[PDB]
Protein backbone atom coordinates (compact mmCIF):
# COMPACT_ATOMS: atom_id res chain seq x y z
CA UNK A 1 0.00 0.00 0.00
CA UNK A 2 2.81 2.12 -0.77
CA UNK A 3 0.36 4.50 -2.60
CA UNK A 4 -1.33 5.84 0.24
CA UNK A 5 1.79 6.37 3.08
CA UNK A 6 2.43 9.89 3.89
CA UNK A 7 -1.41 10.95 1.92
CA UNK A 8 -2.16 12.43 5.34
CA UNK A 9 -1.22 16.48 5.96
CA UNK A 10 -2.03 18.86 8.84
CA UNK A 11 -0.66 21.42 11.36
CA UNK A 12 -0.71 20.81 15.06
CA UNK A 13 -4.02 21.61 16.81
CA UNK A 14 -6.03 21.76 13.47
CA UNK A 15 -6.43 18.04 12.62
CA UNK A 16 -5.89 15.51 9.70
CA UNK A 17 -6.77 15.83 6.74
CA UNK A 18 -6.90 13.83 3.16
CA UNK A 19 -7.01 14.54 -0.18
CA UNK A 20 -10.00 14.36 -1.95
CA UNK A 21 -11.95 14.74 -5.61
CA UNK A 22 -15.20 14.96 -5.96
CA UNK A 23 -17.96 15.36 -9.10
CA UNK A 24 -16.98 15.00 -12.91
CA UNK A 25 -14.96 16.68 -13.37
CA UNK A 26 -12.84 16.02 -10.21
CA UNK A 27 -12.81 18.71 -8.13
CA UNK A 28 -9.63 18.59 -5.47
CA UNK A 29 -10.34 19.67 -1.69
CA UNK A 30 -8.52 18.64 1.33
CA UNK A 31 -11.18 16.60 4.18
CA UNK A 32 -10.05 16.49 7.74
CA UNK A 33 -10.23 12.63 8.51
CA UNK A 34 -12.64 12.46 11.57
CA UNK A 35 -13.50 8.55 13.06
CA UNK A 36 -15.77 10.07 15.69
CA UNK A 37 -18.58 11.67 12.73
CA UNK A 38 -20.20 9.49 10.20
CA UNK A 39 -21.22 12.63 7.30
CA UNK A 40 -19.07 13.58 4.08
CA UNK A 41 -19.70 17.24 4.51
CA UNK A 42 -18.07 20.07 2.11
CA UNK A 43 -17.78 23.69 2.20
CA UNK A 44 -19.96 24.81 -0.77
CA UNK A 45 -19.53 28.54 -0.85
CA UNK A 46 -16.95 30.63 -0.74
CA UNK A 47 -16.68 31.19 3.51
CA UNK A 48 -13.87 33.62 3.39
CA UNK A 49 -11.66 30.83 5.83
CA UNK A 50 -11.92 28.20 2.61
CA UNK A 51 -8.93 28.19 -0.24
CA UNK A 52 -11.89 26.18 -2.00
CA UNK A 53 -15.21 24.85 -1.88
CA UNK A 54 -17.49 22.15 -3.57
CA UNK A 55 -19.34 23.60 -6.84
CA UNK A 56 -21.84 21.56 -7.52
CA UNK A 57 -22.73 23.73 -11.27
CA UNK A 58 -19.34 22.47 -12.52
CA UNK A 59 -20.40 18.44 -11.81
CA UNK A 60 -22.34 16.38 -14.45
CA UNK A 61 -22.14 13.68 -12.48
CA UNK A 62 -24.14 15.49 -9.12
CA UNK A 63 -27.85 14.53 -8.28
CA UNK A 64 -29.56 16.39 -5.90
CA UNK A 65 -31.32 14.67 -2.89
CA UNK A 66 -33.65 17.26 -2.02
CA UNK A 67 -33.32 17.77 1.35
CA UNK A 68 -31.66 19.99 3.88
CA UNK A 69 -29.75 18.84 6.84
CA UNK A 70 -29.00 20.73 10.09
CA UNK A 71 -26.18 19.82 12.22
CA UNK A 72 -25.32 21.48 16.12
CA UNK A 73 -23.19 19.97 17.26
CA UNK A 74 -20.82 20.40 20.66
CA UNK A 75 -18.07 22.71 19.88
CA UNK A 76 -20.42 24.17 16.59
CA UNK A 77 -23.02 23.79 13.85
CA UNK A 78 -23.03 23.09 10.06
CA UNK A 79 -26.25 23.18 7.73
CA UNK A 80 -26.24 21.79 4.36
CA UNK A 81 -28.13 20.10 1.30
CA UNK A 82 -27.81 16.82 0.60
CA UNK A 83 -26.76 15.39 -2.80
CA UNK A 84 -24.78 12.38 -4.25
CA UNK A 85 -21.33 12.60 -6.87
CA UNK A 86 -18.82 10.45 -7.70
CA UNK A 87 -16.01 10.84 -5.49
CA UNK A 88 -12.14 9.35 -5.11
CA UNK A 89 -9.43 9.43 -3.41
CA UNK A 90 -6.05 9.93 -5.48
CA UNK A 91 -3.53 8.78 -3.04
CA UNK A 92 -5.93 6.07 -1.83
CA UNK A 93 -7.33 2.75 -3.57
CA UNK A 94 -7.62 3.37 -7.48
CA UNK A 95 -11.61 3.28 -7.55
CA UNK A 96 -14.71 6.06 -7.58
CA UNK A 97 -17.77 5.68 -6.02
CA UNK A 98 -21.12 7.66 -5.49
CA UNK A 99 -21.80 8.90 -2.04
CA UNK A 100 -23.35 11.20 -0.04
CA UNK A 101 -22.48 14.44 -0.11
CA UNK A 102 -23.69 17.30 2.40
CA UNK A 103 -23.09 20.20 0.60
CA UNK A 104 -22.29 22.90 3.78
CA UNK A 105 -24.29 26.62 2.46
CA UNK A 106 -23.95 27.87 6.56
CA UNK A 107 -22.01 27.23 9.55
CA UNK A 108 -20.56 28.17 13.09
CA UNK A 109 -17.29 27.46 14.33
CA UNK A 110 -16.90 24.81 11.76
CA UNK A 111 -13.77 26.11 9.36
CA UNK A 112 -10.87 26.90 11.04
CA UNK A 113 -9.24 30.39 10.18
CA UNK A 114 -5.92 29.48 8.74
CA UNK A 115 -6.63 25.85 8.40
CA UNK A 116 -5.71 24.08 4.92
CA UNK A 117 -9.38 21.92 4.96
CA UNK A 118 -12.26 22.50 3.33
CA UNK A 119 -14.82 19.52 4.44
CA UNK A 120 -15.09 16.84 7.36
CA UNK A 121 -14.89 13.16 6.12
CA UNK A 122 -16.93 10.80 8.70
CA UNK A 123 -15.19 7.21 9.16
CA UNK A 124 -17.88 6.41 11.63
CA UNK A 125 -21.48 4.56 11.48
CA UNK A 126 -24.50 5.46 10.07
CA UNK A 127 -26.49 5.52 13.30
CA UNK A 128 -24.96 8.71 13.91
CA UNK A 129 -25.05 10.40 10.70
CA UNK A 130 -27.56 13.01 9.92
CA UNK A 131 -29.94 13.49 9.20
CA UNK A 132 -30.96 9.49 10.05
CA UNK A 133 -28.96 6.06 9.33
CA UNK A 134 -30.84 6.32 5.65
CA UNK A 135 -27.70 8.53 5.29
CA UNK A 136 -25.16 6.28 4.14
CA UNK A 137 -21.40 6.87 5.19
CA UNK A 138 -18.82 7.26 2.79
CA UNK A 139 -16.87 3.91 3.81
CA UNK A 140 -19.76 1.65 3.28
CA UNK A 141 -20.65 3.32 -0.02
CA UNK A 142 -17.29 2.31 -0.60
CA UNK A 143 -17.23 -1.05 0.57
CA UNK A 144 -20.62 -1.43 -0.96
CA UNK A 145 -19.27 -0.56 -4.49
CA UNK A 146 -15.91 -1.58 -4.94
CA UNK A 147 -13.85 -4.79 -3.76
CA UNK A 148 -11.75 -2.83 -1.17
CA UNK A 149 -11.65 -4.86 1.66
CA UNK A 150 -14.01 -3.18 4.81
CA UNK A 151 -11.17 -1.54 7.50
CA UNK A 152 -8.99 1.28 6.86
CA UNK A 153 -5.66 2.34 9.43
CA UNK A 154 -4.59 5.39 10.55
CA UNK A 155 -0.77 6.09 11.62
CA UNK A 156 -1.48 10.01 13.16
CA UNK A 157 2.50 11.36 13.27
CA UNK A 158 2.69 14.74 15.22
CA UNK A 159 4.23 23.15 12.56
CA UNK A 160 3.16 20.33 10.04
CA UNK A 161 1.88 17.18 10.86
CA UNK A 162 1.61 13.90 8.84
CA UNK A 163 0.64 10.13 8.27
CA UNK A 164 -0.99 7.99 6.34
CA UNK A 165 -4.67 6.64 5.72
CA UNK A 166 -4.37 2.97 4.55
CA UNK A 167 -7.70 2.60 2.76
CA UNK A 168 -8.33 -1.25 2.83
CA UNK A 169 -5.59 -2.55 4.71
CA UNK A 170 -2.61 -2.25 6.98
CA UNK A 171 1.03 -1.53 6.38
CA UNK A 172 3.22 -3.31 8.16
CA UNK A 173 6.19 -0.90 7.86
CA UNK A 174 4.12 2.14 9.85
CA UNK A 175 4.48 0.00 13.22
CA UNK A 176 7.11 -2.32 15.64
CA UNK A 177 6.04 -5.23 17.34
CA UNK A 178 2.11 -6.62 17.16
CA UNK A 179 -1.14 -5.49 16.86
CA UNK A 180 -3.46 -6.17 19.83
CA UNK A 181 -7.18 -6.01 18.74
CA UNK A 182 -9.79 -4.51 21.44
CA UNK A 183 -13.55 -5.15 20.37
CA UNK A 184 -15.86 -2.55 19.10
CA UNK A 185 -19.00 -2.72 21.41
CA UNK A 186 -21.48 -1.35 19.13
CA UNK A 187 -20.94 -0.14 15.72
CA UNK A 188 -22.24 4.11 16.25
CA UNK A 189 -19.14 5.71 17.10
CA UNK A 190 -15.83 3.70 17.47
CA UNK A 191 -16.99 2.64 20.85
CA UNK A 192 -14.38 0.32 23.08
CA UNK A 193 -14.05 -0.62 26.66
CA UNK A 194 -11.32 0.72 29.45
CA UNK A 195 -10.94 -1.91 32.18
CA UNK A 196 -8.46 -0.78 33.68
CA UNK A 197 -6.07 2.50 34.00
CA UNK A 198 -2.56 3.32 35.31
CA UNK A 199 -0.48 6.44 36.34
CA UNK A 200 3.69 5.76 36.46
CA UNK A 201 2.38 1.25 37.15
CA UNK A 202 -0.65 2.55 39.68
CA UNK A 203 -3.57 1.49 39.23
CA UNK A 204 -5.59 4.23 39.61
CA UNK A 205 -8.72 1.68 41.48
CA UNK A 206 -11.77 3.39 40.41
CA UNK A 207 -15.06 1.12 39.73
CA UNK A 208 -14.08 0.59 35.73
CA UNK A 209 -17.22 1.71 34.85
CA UNK A 210 -16.40 4.77 35.46
CA UNK A 211 -13.78 4.51 33.02
CA UNK A 212 -16.32 4.40 30.35
CA UNK A 213 -19.42 6.70 31.55
CA UNK A 214 -21.36 7.17 29.30
CA UNK A 215 -19.03 5.68 26.53
CA UNK A 216 -15.44 5.62 25.51
CA UNK A 217 -14.64 5.91 21.52
CA UNK A 218 -11.49 6.43 19.38
CA UNK A 219 -12.00 9.66 17.61
CA UNK A 220 -9.14 11.11 15.05
CA UNK A 221 -11.39 14.59 15.21
CA UNK A 222 -10.15 15.55 18.76
CA UNK A 223 -7.14 16.93 19.99
CA UNK A 224 -7.37 15.30 23.86
CA UNK A 225 -7.42 12.38 25.50
CA UNK A 226 -10.81 13.46 27.30
CA UNK A 227 -11.97 11.26 30.47
CA UNK A 228 -15.01 11.34 32.07
CA UNK A 229 -14.79 14.04 35.43
CA UNK A 230 -14.39 11.83 38.46
CA UNK A 231 -11.12 9.98 35.95
CA UNK A 232 -10.13 13.20 35.36
CA UNK A 233 -9.68 13.96 38.95
CA UNK A 234 -8.24 11.24 40.02
CA UNK A 235 -5.68 11.23 37.17
CA UNK A 236 -4.82 14.72 37.84
CA UNK A 237 -4.11 14.29 41.36
CA UNK A 238 -2.30 11.34 40.75
CA UNK A 239 -0.29 12.95 38.02
CA UNK A 240 0.09 15.94 40.17
CA UNK A 241 1.55 13.58 42.88
CA UNK A 242 4.07 12.04 40.34
CA UNK A 243 5.73 15.42 38.77
CA UNK A 244 5.18 16.84 42.52
CA UNK A 245 9.26 17.54 42.14
CA UNK A 246 8.60 20.76 40.13
CA UNK A 247 4.95 22.72 41.23
CA UNK A 248 2.26 23.99 38.55
CA UNK A 249 -0.59 26.34 38.73
CA UNK A 250 -4.03 25.07 39.24
CA UNK A 251 -5.02 26.35 35.93
CA UNK A 252 -2.70 24.67 34.04
CA UNK A 253 -3.98 21.01 34.59
CA UNK A 254 -7.48 22.80 33.71
CA UNK A 255 -5.99 23.60 30.34
CA UNK A 256 -6.28 27.21 31.32
CA UNK A 257 -2.97 28.82 30.82
CA UNK A 258 0.22 27.23 29.36
CA UNK A 259 3.92 26.23 31.29
CA UNK A 260 7.38 26.93 29.77
CA UNK A 261 10.53 25.87 29.72
CA UNK A 262 13.85 26.51 28.67
CA UNK A 263 14.72 25.75 24.88
CA UNK A 264 15.83 21.82 24.33
CA UNK A 265 15.82 21.67 28.61
CA UNK A 266 12.04 20.01 28.98
CA UNK A 267 11.97 17.92 32.22
CA UNK A 268 10.05 14.80 30.55
CA UNK A 269 11.34 12.84 33.34
CA UNK A 270 9.12 13.93 35.93
CA UNK A 271 6.19 13.65 34.07
CA UNK A 272 4.44 9.68 34.26
CA UNK A 273 3.16 7.53 31.75
CA UNK A 274 -0.53 6.90 31.16
CA UNK A 275 -1.60 3.57 30.68
CA UNK A 276 -5.01 2.68 29.12
CA UNK A 277 -5.84 -1.29 29.28
CA UNK A 278 -8.20 -2.16 26.98
CA UNK A 279 -10.81 -5.13 26.80
CA UNK A 280 -8.93 -7.92 24.76
CA UNK A 281 -9.83 -10.24 21.87
CA UNK A 282 -10.40 -13.06 24.44
CA UNK A 283 -12.65 -13.61 27.81
CA UNK A 284 -10.90 -12.70 31.15
CA UNK A 285 -7.78 -11.06 28.61
CA UNK A 286 -6.79 -7.48 28.70
CA UNK A 287 -3.66 -5.76 26.78
CA UNK A 288 -2.62 -2.27 27.47
CA UNK A 289 -1.39 1.22 25.71
CA UNK A 290 1.09 3.24 27.53
CA UNK A 291 1.03 6.86 26.22
CA UNK A 292 4.03 8.85 27.43
CA UNK A 293 4.02 12.87 28.44
CA UNK A 294 5.59 13.59 24.64
CA UNK A 295 1.59 12.67 23.92
CA UNK A 296 -0.19 14.43 26.67
CA UNK A 297 2.21 17.81 27.01
CA UNK A 298 1.68 19.45 23.53
CA UNK A 299 3.59 22.28 22.34
CA UNK A 300 1.78 25.99 21.46
CA UNK A 301 3.85 27.68 18.57
CA UNK A 302 1.53 30.34 18.25
CA UNK A 303 1.98 31.67 21.72
CA UNK A 304 3.01 35.45 20.15
CA UNK A 305 3.45 36.91 23.89
CA UNK A 306 6.31 34.49 24.92
CA UNK A 307 9.64 33.10 23.15
CA UNK A 308 9.93 29.99 25.48
CA UNK A 309 8.79 26.21 24.52
CA UNK A 310 5.70 26.12 25.84
CA UNK A 311 3.16 23.45 26.22
CA UNK A 312 -0.46 22.66 27.02
CA UNK A 313 -1.75 19.96 29.20
CA UNK A 314 -3.84 17.80 26.64
CA UNK A 315 -5.90 15.90 29.25
CA UNK A 316 -9.22 17.13 30.05
CA UNK A 317 -12.38 16.55 31.73
CA UNK A 318 -15.50 15.31 29.51
CA UNK A 319 -19.37 15.01 30.14
CA UNK A 320 -19.39 12.98 26.92
CA UNK A 321 -17.07 9.88 27.87
CA UNK A 322 -13.64 9.05 27.47
CA UNK A 323 -12.01 10.59 24.02
CA UNK A 324 -8.92 8.61 22.59
CA UNK A 325 -8.49 11.46 20.55
CA UNK A 326 -5.00 12.85 18.96
CA UNK A 327 -3.06 12.53 22.45
CA UNK A 328 -3.45 8.75 22.13
CA UNK A 329 -3.39 7.75 18.29
CA UNK A 330 -0.73 9.97 18.00
CA UNK A 331 1.65 6.94 20.07
CA UNK A 332 -0.24 4.16 17.88
CA UNK A 333 -0.80 2.59 14.15
CA UNK A 334 -4.74 2.47 14.62
CA UNK A 335 -6.28 -0.31 12.79
CA UNK A 336 -10.71 0.31 12.54
CA UNK A 337 -11.03 -3.12 11.59
CA UNK A 338 -14.75 -3.12 10.67
CA UNK A 339 -14.86 -6.66 9.12
CA UNK A 340 -14.44 -7.83 12.79
CA UNK A 341 -15.66 -5.74 14.62
CA UNK A 342 -12.26 -4.53 16.35
CA UNK A 343 -9.76 -2.01 16.55
CA UNK A 344 -6.13 -2.86 16.53
CA UNK A 345 -3.11 -0.87 18.07
CA UNK A 346 0.49 -1.42 17.86
CA UNK A 347 3.39 1.08 18.93
CA UNK A 348 3.74 3.62 15.84
CA UNK A 349 6.94 3.77 14.20
CA UNK A 350 6.25 7.51 14.01
CA UNK A 351 5.52 8.56 17.58
CA UNK A 352 7.64 11.34 19.58
CA UNK A 353 9.60 9.53 22.47
CA UNK A 354 12.95 10.00 23.80
CA UNK A 355 15.92 7.45 24.88
CA UNK A 356 14.74 6.70 28.04
CA UNK A 357 10.45 5.91 27.39
CA UNK A 358 8.66 4.78 24.02
CA UNK A 359 5.01 4.27 23.86
CA UNK A 360 3.98 0.73 24.47
CA UNK A 361 1.40 -1.77 23.63
CA UNK A 362 1.85 -4.88 25.83
CA UNK A 363 -0.36 -7.89 27.08
CA UNK A 364 -1.94 -10.19 27.59
CA UNK A 365 -2.99 -9.46 31.21
CA UNK A 366 -5.77 -11.25 33.14
CA UNK A 367 -8.36 -8.74 33.41
CA UNK A 368 -11.81 -10.09 35.74
CA UNK A 369 -14.68 -8.71 34.96
CA UNK A 370 -14.46 -6.63 31.65
CA UNK A 371 -18.00 -6.82 30.82
CA UNK A 372 -18.96 -4.80 33.85
CA UNK A 373 -16.97 -1.96 32.95
CA UNK A 374 -19.33 -1.04 29.94
CA UNK A 375 -22.35 1.63 30.97
CA UNK A 376 -25.78 0.86 29.63
CA UNK A 377 -28.43 3.57 30.06
N1 LIG B 1 -14.84 14.00 16.44
C1 LIG B 1 -15.43 15.18 16.25
N2 LIG B 1 -15.91 15.58 15.08
C2 LIG B 1 -16.48 16.95 15.21
C3 LIG B 1 -16.48 17.15 16.73
O1 LIG B 1 -15.64 16.09 17.25
C4 LIG B 1 -15.54 17.93 14.53
C5 LIG B 1 -14.20 17.88 14.85
C6 LIG B 1 -13.28 18.74 14.30
N3 LIG B 1 -12.00 18.57 14.67
C7 LIG B 1 -10.96 19.39 14.48
O2 LIG B 1 -11.02 20.52 14.02
C8 LIG B 1 -9.64 18.81 14.95
C9 LIG B 1 -8.61 19.58 15.47
C10 LIG B 1 -7.43 18.96 15.89
C11 LIG B 1 -7.33 17.57 15.78
CL1 LIG B 1 -5.92 16.69 16.26
C12 LIG B 1 -8.40 16.86 15.25
N4 LIG B 1 -9.50 17.47 14.86
C13 LIG B 1 -13.73 19.69 13.36
C14 LIG B 1 -15.09 19.74 13.02
C15 LIG B 1 -16.00 18.87 13.60
O3 LIG B 1 -17.30 18.96 13.23
C16 LIG B 1 -18.16 17.99 13.62
C17 LIG B 1 -19.43 17.99 13.06
N5 LIG B 1 -20.33 17.08 13.40
C18 LIG B 1 -20.09 16.11 14.32
C19 LIG B 1 -21.11 15.18 14.61
C20 LIG B 1 -20.96 14.13 15.50
C21 LIG B 1 -21.94 13.18 15.84
C22 LIG B 1 -23.15 13.19 14.89
O4 LIG B 1 -23.50 14.52 14.46
C23 LIG B 1 -22.36 15.26 13.96
C24 LIG B 1 -18.83 16.07 14.91
C25 LIG B 1 -17.85 17.01 14.58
Amino acid sequence: FVEMVDNLRGKSGQGYYVEMTVGSPPQTLNILVDTGSSNFAVGAAPHPFLHRYYQRQLSSTYRDLRKGVYVPYTQGKWEGELGTDLVSIPHGPNVTVRANIAAITESDKFFINGSNWEGILGLAYAEIARPDDSLEPFFDSLVKQTHVPNLFSLQLCGASVGGSMIIGGIDHSLYTGSLWYTPIRREWYYEVIIVRVEINGQDLKMDCKEYNYDKSIVDSGTTNLRLPKKVFEAAVKSIKAASSTEKFPDGFWLGEQLVCWQAGTTPWNIFPVISLYLMGEVTNQSFRITILPQQYLRPVEDVATSQDDCYKFAISQSSTGTVMGAVIMEGFYVVFDRARKRIGFAVSACHVHDEFRTAAVEGPFVTLDMEDCGYNI
